[PDB]
């Protein structure tokens, strides 16, 4: 228990021990807006997300490298 596995567009989110934010094994370091930090996440650079859960499903969407074949076109 504790984990959420889930499919995105053939991208698989881990979730473990209720916390870490993974797709398809690779580390998802998170950036917040905070008072703490001002900086957007390390794998989506100045673009403005809404939520953690939009955020991780914004990642595999914009991003093809968590979706796995394709190289290029």
């Amino acid at each position: 228990m504790t984990h959420h596995t889930e499919v995105f567009e053939g991208g698989t989110i881990d979730i473990e021990d209720d916390t870490s934010l993974t797709i398809n094994g690779k580390e998802i370091s998170y950036v917040h807006d905070a008072v703490k930090n001002k900086w957007s996440s390390r794998y989506l650079p100045y673009t403005q997300y809404d939520s953690l859960l939009d955020l991780a499903r914004a990642i595999i969407r914009d991003t093809v490298e968590f979706s796995g074949v394709k190289e290029g076109s």
